[PDB]
């Protein structure tokens, strides 16, 4: 009975390969994974966090300006950049400065970490990157709409909707992102890791991958290697790349 | 329904307690496949279907409802009938930075029709911009549409569920829209998925919900509506049918 983050995943894979309906690529409508963070930090690739961490702080900071990313040698988002690196109102802007008719700006990182302390069983625990006024000018509209918190016996738990999800080239980095970020607010918040609960929308795979999912779904488990964050970091805006160390 | 009972189970046995007293879990999903029949799992049906065709119209008044003798809104409502921006309006005005209003429904329709294939047939309610000022945040915070083989299927993501006494309606509600898009966009009726953010049952229910784990499951019954509708905003309460 082979059980945990990367049987998790695998068992997604396997749904879809055996379920999916083409259209390359192969689909299913609807699916939701359970990570225990406690169990370690869920890479799920056969085969950088380095894109990863750097990603995050990069959301974090507000930014959507690719510079501090090509800086720190981070590709990911640079075939969507425009003449001077815009990519125009991407997670960081929808995260931290979610724009109001009014002209305000909801800093929803910031409220959901008050919120957090002075109301951890809130029902409303959310961030948003969905939304409908903007996501038509966006060449690429946000795949992960919205996540929203919990705690329960010390411990946070993180779930995030994903519209649409690659399955084997998507997926896998998508887990590490909003893992880590679970681990960090946990963190800053004096609470455990508890679970990352990814709920998916269209989930795929495309036909050149066909015969590779397979390779994974063979594939004798790894342990879990142990993210380890700096403890003394206690606000979630202060985090730093070296802050962060993967065992291997 | 199975489905639905699993739901009470899993949340009974394994939630978890705290005191606000509720059971919870957090993160669940459920499908109901609508071509096995309409998904009640007694329940009154014509608030569910008055209430849904008031958010399609996008009127924030609770006029159509009082007018109608349907009283879910009721405790929310001011002197005027008014409520703060709930579904309809979120559905129908999405409130734009530059001032425009976005009808997500009218859009969904259209991308329906042109790009079947989308990911991104959303809908959704959840605006923090105006969320803290809500008396009434939606629960509904957003929901997604796929079209595969001619099916027309619906994801809803509820950040907070009262399991016993609020999901069996949500279930009708969004079961029921998904029938009616479906109607009018040429397609057949998918598969609804729910999933649950605090999926919850509150002690005051426990038992109450225990003894529903016992009664045996019947056939579902067939939700009928008029098929000479063909636009999703001429639908009226006298078009559904729920018989069997």
């Amino acid at each position: 009975e082979q059980i945990g983050g990367m049987r998790t995943y695998l068992d997604l894979l396997q749904h879809v390969l055996d379920h999916g309906v083409d259209r390359g690529t192969r689909s299913v409508f609807g699916y939701q994974m359970r990570f225990d963070l406690e169990e370690g930090f869920p890479v799920l690739t056969t085969k950088h966090l380095r894109s990863i961490i750097h990603e995050l702080l990069w959301f974090l900071k507000g930014d959507t300006n690719i510079a501090y990313l090509k800086e720190n040698g981070v590709t990911i988002w640079d075939e969507w950049a425009d003449e001077n690196g815009d990519l125009g109102p991407v997670y960081g802007y929808q995260w931290r400065s979610w724009p109001a008719p009014d002209g305000r700006h909801i800093d929803q990182i910031a409220n959901l970490l008050k919120m957090l302390h002075t109301n951890p069983q809130s029902r409303r625990l959310i961030v948003s990157a969905w939304n409908p006024a903007l996501v038509d000018e966006m060449a690429l509209p946000p795949c992960h709409c919205l996540f929203q918190f919990y705690v329960a016996n010390g411990r946070l738990s993180c779930q995030l909707y994903q519209r649409s999800a690659d399955i084997f080239l998507g997926v896998p980095f998508n887990i590490a992102s909003y893992a880590l970020l679970t681990m960090m607010i946990a963190q800053v918040t004096g609470l455990k890791p508890g679970e990352f609960i990814h709920t998916l929308g269209d989930a795929h795979i495309y036909s050149n991958h066909f015969e590779q999912a397979r390779l994974q779904l063979t594939r004798t488990p790894k342990k879990l290697p142990v993210m380890h964050i700096n403890p003394d970091v206690k606000d979630l805006f202060a985090f730093r790349f070296e802050d962060f160390r993967l065992d291997g």
